[PDB]
Parts: C-alpha cells; sequence; structure tokens
C-alpha cells in the first residue's frame, strides 16, 4: 500500500520505482519478508527555504532532503534544482541512490535533495541565498559522517562550494567532507567532474561487446548534453563513434556525420543549450526518438522513454545516464523489440563511485580504478541476469536489494 | 500558492487553516509582507515506524513531526495516534499550536506529531514498540530545549512516559523535560491532566457572562468525552450546568435532566465510549447537532461543524475544545445566526499553558488558580481586540497571535 | 541473588541495604514485580586515579561513581574520601541516595562517589591532584544535567571547588551547576553548609513531640562532630538541650552539664577531633553507647549501632544523621526496647534538599523552606507508619520505593 | 597491591595476568616506575542489563566494559557472553588486549566487554533484547573513535550487527565503525571471520620451523572448535596435518587418522558441539591432555593448562588461541619438559589485526596475505627478543608490549 501523504494517481517517478520493486520481489528468497523496507524511506525532510528577492519581496521555495535507506552506511546522493522538483520525485531519486550504491557496492545508503526552483529565474545572488538557506535548514541531518550531498540537475561545483561553506560556518570549522563534486580548490577533481559520463561510456562499451556492436562508426543519440550527457558524448566520439543526434531542453539537432562534441560543448556552455548549433540541423523533438542508432543515451530527466514512444525507438542498446528515464511498460516493449537496456542504477554509478573516492581522499589512477569498478559491477550484474534469465535492470535490483535487505535483516528492529 | 506536496482537492484541515490566515490578512499592517511565513511550516519530518507485530510480521506506520514555526521559541505540541492522521492534518495542528501559543503568550513555537494508527487494533506491547521506534526516529529534532511533545488524541501519560524513557536511553541520560503530560511519578500532575478541560470551562464561563447566560441550569452538549471533553463536562456539572447530550466515536446519548458525568466517565472507562450508558437514551448521531443548548463544546476531531450542519445548530455559545472543529463557512453561518463562537486557539490553550509550568519546573490549587487567571486574561485581551476591530473572536485571536509571530519573524530577519 | 562482583561474606553496608529492601517487599503490591531494580545499580564506574606524589613516586587510588537509580531524574549524591571506601559501600550510599531523594520527593535519582584515600596522609597538593584526576576520570558520566556530586565524609567546599573547576576546564566553560556544596564565592551558601544538621534537628524535634520529649533540658549524645554532627549539636544546644557526650574518630568525651558546642567546634577545627577538649572528661569509646540520653544522633560512619551494642543503648529517640549507622538486627532490638528510630533516609535529607535549592539557583527564607519540607516529609512518613503498622524506617521505604518503582513501571524496559 | 574490589582468594584470570606482569618487571628498565599502570585498568564500567523475559518476568544480567589501557589509542576488544563472566575475567581479558595490541603494534588500547549470561538459556528474542539493552547502557563509553567492540565467546556477526544497529539508533545515524566482526552486508569480511584462526595457524607454522616440526603428518589436538578452534583446525588439515583430538564444552573425540574438519564443523554447527560426531570415537575429557601430539592448540576458555595437568602433556608446541589458557606455574613445568609455548598475546592477534583493517576502510587474498605477513613479522620480532634475553616467548612478548605501553604512559605523563 502507498503512503497516505502521496496521491495514487499522481505518484510520478516514485510510481515507476515501485514497479521496479515489484519486479525484483520474486527473486529475493527469504528476504521477501522485508520487501516493504524498500517502499518506505527512513527519513523525509521538507524544509521552508525563504529568501529576500532582489526586487524586495520575500520568496519561499520548497527544499527537500530524503534519506531513503541508510542500513549500509551514511546517506549519499545529489541535489537537484528544478521547477518540477516534488516530494515523489526526490523520494524516487533517493531510492535509486540506495539501489545504485548497493549495486556497485559503495558503503553508502541512498539520499537525495531538491529545491523546487528554476535557477534561470534567479539572479546569482538569489541563487546563492537559496543555496545557503537550504543548507542551513537541512544541516540537522547532513554531515561528513551522516549524509553527504553532491551535484545533480542544475547544480555543480559552485553550488557545492556554497553548501560546504555554509555548513562549515554554521558548524564553526571547515568541513570539506560534507559535500562531493567540489571545485578542485576545495578538494575536488576533474576526475569527479567526468565520472558519471565516463561510467556511462564504460558500461556502454561493455554492453556493446555483448551485443556485438562496433564502437568505431557507431551511431549515438544522446538526450541531455550537460554534465552526464556532454561527457558521455565526448568520450564516445573520442572512441570513434558518431554522435548523430542530441536533444536537450532547448530543442533537437541532427548531424549524420556526427557532431563536433568539443564545439557543441562550447556552444552549449555559451548559449545554455544545443539549439542554434552551427554544425548541425534542427530537428523536431519527437523525431529524435525515431532516429536510427546503435546506442541511445537518455541523460536528461525521468520518464522520457515511455509506453508512448518506446515502440518507435530504433536502436540496439539503451544506456541510462539519467535517473529513471525509462518506465517499466517501456522496458517490456523494448525487450520485445530486441533492445538491450542498461539500467541507470548500474550505468550512472560512476559519479557516486568517485564521490566515494573524494570523500575518502594521478587523474589516470582514479579513472583506471573507476573503469575497473564499473566493468566489474557490470560483469557481476550480467551474470545474475544470465543466471535468472532476467533483464539487466531486474538483475541489478536482485544484486542491490539482496544487499540492502540483508543489512536490514541483520540489523533487525529496535525495539 | 499551496505547496506542491499537497493536493488542492485534498487539503484537509490545512485548507481550513489557510482560510483562517486569509481572514487575518487585512489586520497585519506592515507585517503583511511576511504573511506567507504563516502558510509554510519551517520543518516537516516524515518517518518510517517499523515494528514486528505480535503475530510475526513486519508492520510499517507513518510517523510525523511538523515544526510549523519556532520564531518565538522551542517547538511545543502534542502527538496524535489516529487512523486518519495525515501530513496535512499534522501540518494544520502544528500551525494552530503556533497561533494558540502566541495568543496566550507562552514562549513556544508551534509543533505537532502524529502516527497514522488505530491504537484499538494494537496490543499493549505493539503500541509500546510503535511509540519507542517513533521517538527514536524523531529524536534528531526533539529535545527539552528544541521541541517538546505532549499528549493529544489517543495519547496520554503512559505514551509520554514511553517517549521520555526512549529518548533518555537513546541520549544516555534521564531527560524529564523532553515531553509534558508526564505521569506524576516522572514529574507530572493531576493539574496538567485536567488543564485543557479546565481551560475550556473557564473560557466558557467568561463567554457566558458576555452573552448573559447563567451557568446554573445551563444546557451543555459535548462532542468527545476524553481528556478534554470529559473534564469540561465534569466541571460544568459541578458548576450547576446540565450536560444533556454527548456524542463520541461510539454514538450519541441524550438526557435532558443532565447526565451524571461521574458515572459517564466511569462508563467510558470500562467500555470505551458513551454507547450503552444507563443514565441516558440513544440518539441518532446527526440529531446531536440539533439539540437546543446554551453551550456546545466540540472536543473531538476537526471539521465537525460545517456548512452541512451549521444552520441546524441551536445554541448561544460554541466553545472549541477540539482543534479545528469548525470551518470558516460554518463561522459565517453561526455568526449570521447569532451564535457566539470561542475559537480553539484561545479556548483549549489551558494544556500548553500548564505544559509550560511542567517544563519550567505551589499547590495544585495555586497552579489551577494561575491557569484560571491566565485564561481569563487572554480571553479579555482577545475580546478587547474583537471589539476594537468589530471582528469575531476567532479573527481577533489570529490578529493578536499572528502579530506576535510575524513581528518575531520581522525582527529576526532572513539569513542570508 | 547478589551480583557476582560482590562477595556474600563481605557485603559491607550493601548487606544492610538489602535487608531494608526485603523489609519493604511485603508492602509494594503490584510494584513487587520490579523489586530487583532496587537491588541493581544502573551504572558502576570504577576509575584509576593516578598521581605523582610529593616524594616523587606514582600513587594509584581507587575512584568510584555509582549511579544506583535515575528513573526519577538526574543522579545526585556526595563524594566520600575515606580509607575504607569500597565498591559495596559506595553502592549502598548511592542506593540510600535514591531512597532519600524519593522520600523527600526531590526530582533526583541516587548516586554516590568515593575515593579510597585517607586525606590525613596527603599533602594539600596531593589531595588537590587526586581530586582533579578523579573529576577528569568520571567527567564522562557527570554534569549539571546528568549527575551532580556533593560533599560527604572528608569532602567539603574546597573539594567541590576543585571538582567544579576541573570539570569546567575539561569542558571549556564555567559550569557552576556540576556540583553542589560549593563555596559562597562560587554560588554556594551557609544555608547549604548547615542544611543536613538542620534537617536532623528539625526531624528530631518532630519525633520529640511524638514521644513527649521536651527539647529543653534534653540530654543529647552525638557520634561524629563534622559537618552533620557538629551542626546538629549546635542547633540542639541553641534550642536548650544538653549535649553531654560526643564521640568521633579520635575518642569520646563526656560533660553532664552539656558541652559548649561552639568551643568544641573550634577545638575540633584546630586539633582534628574532640579528644583533649578542655570543657569535658575523656571517656572510653564503648561507654559512649551506654550513656543515658533523651536523643542519640549517630552522625559518623555506617554500621555503628549493631546487634553487639543495641541492647546497651538507653535513649528515647535515635535520629540518624549518618548514612546507614544502624543495622536491621539493631532496629529489632531497639524496637523491642521502645526506642524510637528515625531513619537516615528521612532525617539527613536536608542536604540534598538544599543542594536541590542550590542546583536551581535570603538565608532565613531558604531555611524556612528547608524546615517546612522536612516536617511535611516526616508527617507523611509517620502517617504511612501508622497506616501500615510498621517502623518509621519501613514506612520511609514504602513511600520512597513506591515512587521509584512506579517511575520504573511507567518508563518500562527498552527494548 | 590488588584493588579492594577484588578478593585475593578469588582473583580468577586476573591473578594469572599479574603473575605475567611480575615476570616482565625485571626487563622494563627506567619504565619500572610505571609498572603499576599495567595493574590498574583506566576504566571499569558495570551495567545493569534488565529485560522482560518471554515468560513475563523481569531478568537482570550483569554487563561489563573494561577499558584497561588507552595510552596508545582508542579501546579495542571483544564482548563475551558466558555464564562465568565476572569482573576479574573481563579485567584480565581487557589487559591481554592491551598487551597483544602493543605486541603486534596496532594503534589501539585494550578493552573488553562481557555479559554474565548463558545464551543456550535464552530465546533468540531474549538474546537480542539483552544485546541491545547492553549496547545502550555502555554507549556512553564506546564509539568508532573511542572504544570499538568485536566478537569473543558466544558472540559473532549477528551480535555485532545488533550492537551496531542499537548504537546507530541511539546516536541517530548509521555508525558502521562502532564494532568490528560485522557481517559482509554491513561492511565485514570473510577475512575477518577467519582471521584469528588463520593467525594461530600462521604462527604455529612459524614455531614448527624453529622446532624442526613437519606440518605434513603432524598430529594436532584442539580444545574449542568455534570461531578460533574451528578455523585453526581446518587450516592445519589443509596443510597436510592430522587433527587427532578435539575437546569442547560437550566432550572429547579421538581419531588417530585425523578428523574431517569440514564434516566436524558441520556437525558442530548442527548439534552445538563435537559430541556424537560419527567420524570419530568418544574419549574421556581428562585423557585429552595426555594424547601425544606435535601441536596442541587451546582455543576454548582460560585456565585449562595448569599445575594439575601440565606434567601430563605430550606435545612439542603449544599455540595459544584462547586468551589466558595457560598459567605461569604450567609455563614453568612445560618449559622444563622442553615444550615450546607460543603465547596468546602473539598467537591470537590475527583478529585484532584484520579488525583494524575493517575499522580503517585489495581482495580477500591480499587481506589474508597481509595478515600472514604481519603475523610472521611480529612472531619473528618477539623471537629475537626472547633469544636476546634468554627468556620464554611469553616473557619476550610482554617485554615488547609493555615497553611500548609504558613508554606511551611515560611520554603522556600524569595530568595533573
Ligand atoms: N553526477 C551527476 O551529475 C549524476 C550522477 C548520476 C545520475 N545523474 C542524472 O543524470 C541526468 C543529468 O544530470 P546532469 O548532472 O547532466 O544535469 P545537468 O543539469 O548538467 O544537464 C541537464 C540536461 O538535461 C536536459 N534537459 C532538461 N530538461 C529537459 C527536457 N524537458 N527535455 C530534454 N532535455 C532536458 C538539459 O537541457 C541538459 O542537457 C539527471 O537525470 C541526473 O539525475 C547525474
Ligand atoms: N491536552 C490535550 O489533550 C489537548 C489540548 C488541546 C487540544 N486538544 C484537542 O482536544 C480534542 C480531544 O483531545 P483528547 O485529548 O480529548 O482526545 P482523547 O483521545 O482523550 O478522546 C478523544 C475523543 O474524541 C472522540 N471522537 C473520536 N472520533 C470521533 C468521531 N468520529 N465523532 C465523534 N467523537 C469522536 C472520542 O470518542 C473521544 O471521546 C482533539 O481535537 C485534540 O486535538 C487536546
Ligand atoms: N551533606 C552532608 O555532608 C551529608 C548529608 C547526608 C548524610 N551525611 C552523612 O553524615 C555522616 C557524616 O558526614 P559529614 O559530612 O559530617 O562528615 P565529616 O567528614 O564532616 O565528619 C565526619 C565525622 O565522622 C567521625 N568519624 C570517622 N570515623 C569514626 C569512627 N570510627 N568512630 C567515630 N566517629 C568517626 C569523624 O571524627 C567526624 O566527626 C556520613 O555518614 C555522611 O554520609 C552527610
Ligand atoms: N576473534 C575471536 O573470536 C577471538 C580473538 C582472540 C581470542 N579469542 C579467544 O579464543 C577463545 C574462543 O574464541 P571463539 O571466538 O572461538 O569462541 P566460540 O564461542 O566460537 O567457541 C568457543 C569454544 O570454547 C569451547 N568451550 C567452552 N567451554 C569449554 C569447556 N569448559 N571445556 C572445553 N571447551 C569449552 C566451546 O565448546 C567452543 O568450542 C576465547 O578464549 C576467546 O577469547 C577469540
Ligand atoms: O555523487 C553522488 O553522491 C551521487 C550523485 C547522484 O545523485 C546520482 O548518482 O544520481
Ligand atoms: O501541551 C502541549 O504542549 C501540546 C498540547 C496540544 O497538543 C494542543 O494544544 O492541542
Ligand atoms: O547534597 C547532596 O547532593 C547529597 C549529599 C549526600 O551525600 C547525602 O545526602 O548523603
Ligand atoms: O577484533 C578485536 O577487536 C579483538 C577480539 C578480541 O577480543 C581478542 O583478540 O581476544
Amino acid at each position: 500500500s502507498i503512503p497516505s501523504y502521496l496521491h495514487a494517481d499522481d505518484l510520478g517517478p516514485w510510481g515507476n520505482y515501485l514497479q521496479q520493486v515489484d519486479r525484483v520481489a520474486p527473486y529475493l528468497g527469504s528476504l521477501s519478508r522485508w520487501i516493504e523496507t524498500l517502499k518506505r524511506p527512513k527519513r523525509i525532510l521538507i524544509v521552508d527555504v525563504p529568501i529576500e528577492l532582489d526586487n524586495g519581496t520575500v520568496a519561499h521555495f520548497e527544499g527537500y532532503r530524503v534519506q531513503h535507506n541508510v542500513s549500509r552506511g551514511p546517506g549519499k546522493g545529489g541535489v537537484r534544482y528544478h521547477q518540477d522538483v516534488t516530494l515523489s520525485e526526490v523520494m524516487a531519486l533517493s531510492a535509486w541512490m540506495s539501489v545504485k550504491n548497493a549495486a556497485v557496492n559503495v558503503p553508502y545508503g541512498g539520499a537525495k535533495g531538491g529545491i523546487r526552483v528554476d535557477p534561470r529565474k534567479l539572479s546569482r545572488g538569489e541563487l546563492e541565498r537559496v543555496t545557503r538557506r537550504y543548507t542551513s535548514e537541512i544541516g540537522i541531518i547532513i554531515g561528513p559522517n551522516t549524509d553527504i550531498p553532491a551535484p545533480d540537475v542544475n547544480t555543480n561545483e559552485q553550488i557545492m562550494a556554497w553548501m560546504m561553506d555554509t555548513y562549515s560556518m554554521n558548524q564553526g570549522q571547515t568541513a570539506t567532507g560534507v559535500v562531493t563534486g567540489k571545485p578542485i580548490s576545495l578538494g575536488g577533481s576533474l576526475g569527479r567532474k567526468e565520472a558519471t559520463g565516463r561510467g556511462v561510456f564504460v558500461v556502454g562499451c561493455e554492453a556493446a561487446k555483448k551485443k556485438g556492436v562496433e564502437i568505431e562508426g557507431a551511431r549515438i543519440a544522446v538526450q541531455g548534453f550537460g554534465n552526464v550527457g556532454g561527457i558521455a558524448a565526448k568520450l564516445f566520439q573520442e572512441a570513434g563513434a558518431k554522435v548523430i543526434a542530441v536533444q536537450d531542453h532547448t530543442g533537437t539537432i541532427h548531424q549524420p556525420a556526427g557532431v563536433d562534441t568539443a564545439k557543441l560543448l562550447d556552444h552549449v556552455g555559451r548559449t545554455g543549450g544545443v539549439a542554434g548549433f552551427e554544425g548541425a540541423e534542427p530537428m523536431p523533438n519527437d523525431e529524435f526518438w525515431t532516429v536510427e542508432t546503435e546506442i541511445l543515451i537518455p541523460a536528461a530527466l525521468e520518464n522520457q522513454i515511455t509506453e508512448k514512444n518506446a515502440s518507435k525507438i530504433r536502436t540496439k542498446i539503451i544506456v541510462e545516464g539519467a535517473n529513471g528515464p525509462t518506465t517499466t511498460a517501456a522496458d517490456d516493449i523494448l525487450s520485445a523489440n530486441g533492445v538491450l537496456v542498461i539500467p541507470d542504477v548500474i550505468a550512472n554509478a560512476g559519479g557516486v563511485t568517485v564521490s566515494y573516492f573524494e570523500w575518502v581522499q594521478t587523474e589516470d589512477e582514479i579513472n583506471h580504478r573507476l573503469e575497473r569498478v564499473m566493468r566489474e559491477a557490470f560483469a557481476g550484474v550480467w551474470a545474475v541476469a544470465e543466471e535468472h534469465k532476467v533483464s539487466v535492470r531486474t538483475a541489478a535490483f536482485i544484486v542491490a536489494c539482496k544487499r540492502i535487505l540483508m543489512a536490514r535483516e541483520m540489523r533487525g528492529l529496535y525495539p
């Protein structure tokens, strides 16, 4: 049964997560007794985030920090700034953290934050004030040893610096370990910046090996061209693939010869989106999903590959950079159509893997260890998929949830 | 706008509270720029409360602690165990705490807790385990100097004792100030246990003087016969009133000679409700609202006097012991019909008043004498404001309370 | 069943305390279920207290803090420095604290401290160093809101000042509420210094009314002439009584005319004890107990009125200033001889009552409220004794233990 | 002088420890002035552990946590559940932790915990409640940076999980570092679980080299077949040795061909002990000590090799898996009989060594490979000391450890 604070016909991403839980249920053996633990976050914190606007009036924004499961260790997970941030969305994101963390076996529980705001509508000062007030409000449950935030959509090294500074001033001492994804002047690295994109690239290459797809001249489509999508695209072109189609919030472009990802990155950084890129042609947004490719990389927001457009997708491999881009109804259609789907909770875990590295701590040393971690987790999940004759997503959930509920099992209930 | 985590077609009591806020808006003056602070709780904590049931299976209950506003001091407010506990309801209850605390001028912010559970369905052990797990889950935001819980619907000295012990054991030291409503053996009193009901009685008498109603012979109806309703009814009969009708969750009883509250209290204690009481007749639940009285006392749950039944009410004074029992639509109808309505946020504040006396530390009589006097003073103050602005006592109570709460916000400012 | 860390043949005062608990068991009713709580201290802390001696060598002393029961509130109770301090003794003293605190109804659990040292064998420097090391070592379980020490045998305002300072310096801030019995300069009072003796005097007068003993001309004998004994004798002489026999660790003196208590106080202060006092005749220690009196006040150490000498006693009232001066075998003998015995756990509760007054914070007003509390506590216990046909001691335990165990019952067990 | 809270005629294991300290006294040099530090634990905490039994009765158990010496670092040491747990035993166990941690040079002081309880007499629910109440009571002095418990007799990864969870719920955050010996799901390893038994095997092979004893074909007798005894016997059989006699609390078995340790471990798991094992013959308990072996491994409880049975032992090497299994009087007898005794404070330090590894953040084989190396090197260092002073390995081990502990005490000094 769903919690009374949610509406059953308005479950958003959390409704998808719950479907993914139902699908792993038959594979949990005696851990089944504990399955409801997956459907109930330990801690939901909803905080008022009031600031004085530049125009003189007071503005109130919804801030969230959800700790979904911390059986295995302190909470870990990013912070989203987006106009569509909601309780149900932050809950789902915190759950996929719990599952991805268990799946790649980092000693972290899952947590997530969000502010319901479009940062484009705020001045730089307003953005800073919102960030600091939010960090003050959630300070009561975060900390280097308790719950460690990180970037997500519309947040970045600057937002993390403001968070780290605010928490430090509040507490009275510099605490670099309270957030990851920090600027290098404060402890972070170019390693962490490209970690998520690089993980996506690595597991996409491992899947291509399985699917018999050659990376040289492989057609790639990417949704999103920010921290995850932009980096994944850069690495695939550098591997000799052709990134032939990109869609973001500003529109869609198309380049049969493959875009110059370097120039497109600079263009995205200069205008805020791919629309207007000189080295490509504009394309209707719907046509993006029908462009024939070898690999499709959803790396924008959730619920993008759905019952509605899944059948018209013509690709060999989907590699989920985004959290929850694909629904379970879509999974079924894509499988029936012979598409290999590499799940978010495996594919995008590069970020939290290096976040772990940053929390504990060449650039090549880091990356080579990450690539090892990502291949090994992929290898393991693949073996579980083969063993139980299930999709890679289900297999990922088998591995992650067995680790989560065994922790619950051993820890027990008090009292 | 309303927060995105609520639905507009499902606001519960929070919707009623927002309407009450709209009505104080014209009276805030320069503090109007802060009015949205009243519509946004500072802190919403929702916790999982898992236990193993006696039967071997794991059960998960919804737990809540909402700190609506702490501009003026630490959080203060009860914990409700009820099957219809929801986010919006605990939100509304915590907001009424902020207002009532500012109205009677105790240095507490408003907070409230809830567990979505029917205690009737739980064994005594299960109820303990639920209470302890809840307490350990919200431990991170409560404490004797931070947020202090107390009883509410279906909770009592035993539930409070369990919360206090749990918190103490988690913290590693006895912390008797972490909750109020404690049993005598842990720092509480019979004073606090009858405080809210006594506050209702005192305030109802002050109102009766204003409307020219004599207490001796006066007909009283009471919805709810628990901690608040039972004591209120008991005190009114002892003052010479006739409690002629009682409704609770088990049924409605009617007795024009006035019930023996001593015997009815005992009956509710043995059986669980007023249903089946010897000294009365059973009456249809809807009919309860139509019984002619001098004073009607809703002391059960919220949203009980509505546009559906407000025109049918025949009484001179409503004194709200319950939180949120009357909607703003009902207010308009009752006022049109010349009914005097004394708002919850004044009438039921006797509890948090003596809760303050428990937390901060004189005979019981002396303690009651100060309580009675505190309630009289706050009533007279709110009444003076009602006359000043020619508004209802509810609006005046909000004028007084929100001016205190928002001036605190104004002075504290925003950081950064 | 006694704990394994004690020896049955070597129980010391704990053995007497256990017999007292057995004597209250028939009167607990439904609270009998919890009676073992009285028999088991929540917390025993034994600490090494090493210092460097003046002679250049290292000395190790035994330090103790026992928290017997904290159901009703934070621990409260004094610290004894004495060569015969032992685990069993500190346990017993902490348990009498719990009981007296509930009998007089202050919101404190029972606790006690001790250092097995004879201060007469230490220089002032050494005594200070021992006091400070001991405070640092037990720091982890004491504090203004947790456990509040106080004086007892061979400790006083100077020991308390050192304890308070050490704790403040360890914690980084002045914390005056960490102990009671402080010097005036640090928050304390003459009211607290005389509180225990005054309580003994008050209660003694209430018993005298019950037994028809006139204070005017009454013969008083006091064992111990320290903080408790000295002050009680002083108040009784001021009330017109004759203090005719005093015994302390240095000897016994006798003065049928009644000693000048003021001069004897001065003499003890200068020489260390009553021995050699000019205004009295020396007398064998054993003969002390046979001197006929109206009121006998044991205000020294425990186990002083026993099966061996109880039959020899010729007095009308015994008022216990000391903790546990009278064994249960002695109670029975005394009972049979028509001697009224007013128990320690009522008679000496003046200290903790004004200690409470100190912990929360005129002198005449402060004493006027000490006297009212003591009379009301005495009348209440007297009522219970008559109601149940039991001794005053048993009645005091009835009142105290019903309050202690009802707090236990209500708090329950977690888990 | 012994502390007044102990009896000279009832010192238990603590008395044996003191004899051991006396034997190292001539070798301390200038650090002699601090010898009494070895004989006085910094901190003894004894706690009441009340629970409600399944039959409705309140039961009180004795809980202990003794922090013997923390000059060199945070406290580290196991928790024993046993019916003969006593103050003197937990003191002795804490002190051997101090010594072994210094001997193998891990940055931990010595501590130990226990509950005087026979787990066989409690249900699983009762055992859990005891564990949790104990953890909440000793919480005030344990923590990941303060004092980190671990397994010992009758405790294990399930007990560790419960301690960890309790401490985390009390503190309000997951704290996986508060204990070691955790299950894999909570951060523990198979390396840690086999660690002590493995270190016993490693040093046993290091002594076998010194004595020219071939592991292949060597006769082994083990007392105790739990976490230490079981894994040690397995590792020896896998190295070609024959495990010919096993004694545990249920009895003694004999098998001159060498037991299948895999099948015996399974039997012990299923029935609780070695009694009834089909693959061997029953044998009188006292005869266990007279069986001729190459290697004898006491891996049960203390005081098993004494004046009484020492002259009867026919073996080449004794390797102490247990804490304090051998008295000083037995030591002398064994030395005169040419038996080589490898002491507990070196031989069983494998656990704390990997406990350190767990607490701090390589495959399971690299973990083991590092364990093997540190154990060989610590053995070789103590051996060099023993030959330097012409003393036993036990005395040499104390020389190494006590010099390090007392130098730490010397530098830190006394405050004030
Ligand atoms: N370390 C990380 O940053 C990390 C780790 C794991 C998963 N993720 C997930 O990866 C995804 C992207 O994260 P980011 O860090 O790249 O965000 P980012 O803010 O750098 O860029 C976000 C991208 O999403 C696109 N987008 C937004 N709304 C869109 C719409 N309606 N239609 C199409 N595209 C739209 C934007 O145009 C932009 O390209 C999110 O799902 C995030 O949760 C991020
Ligand atoms: N100190 C306090 O307990 C306190 C303080 C201030 C306000 N209040 C308010 O007073 C009211 C009652 O508090 P309590 O402490 O009396 O609770 P209580 O649990 O002692 O009893 C509650 C009463 O409500 C009645 N009730 C429940 N459902 C009903 C229904 N559907 N129809 C009619 N009656 C119904 C129950 O039968 C019972 O008589 C609540 O609104 C509570 O918020 C209580
Ligand atoms: N606030 C308090 O100080 C307080 C409160 C309650 C109870 N008590 C009890 O009162 C008693 C005395 O307390 P104090 O504070 O007066 O101690 P104190 O150290 O001021 O004087 C103690 C007295 O005991 C005497 N004494 C010691 N050994 C003796 C022996 N073998 N024979 C005879 N006399 C001996 C000493 O000579 C001295 O007169 C103790 O039992 C203490 O626990 C003290
Ligand atoms: N990591 C560890 O577990 C660890 C580390 C270092 C030292 N030790 C020591 O090793 C010994 C056991 O460790 P464990 O972890 O194996 O305990 P365990 O509880 O797994 O098994 C204990 C063994 O002792 C046996 N035993 C109990 N009483 C006995 C008796 N009277 N006669 C003969 N055998 C008896 C039991 O039958 C069982 O075989 C203890 O001395 C413990 O302190 C354990
Ligand atoms: O780096 C992290 O902590 C994880 C970032 C995140 O939220 C994600 O993996 O989606
Ligand atoms: O006494 C308190 O602190 C809270 C009482 C309460 O919950 C209420 O006033 O409704
Ligand atoms: O003042 C106190 O806290 C108690 C003094 C004391 O030790 C006693 O009452 O015996
Ligand atoms: O793992 C540890 O901390 C040590 C276990 C223990 O108590 C021992 O070595 O005997």
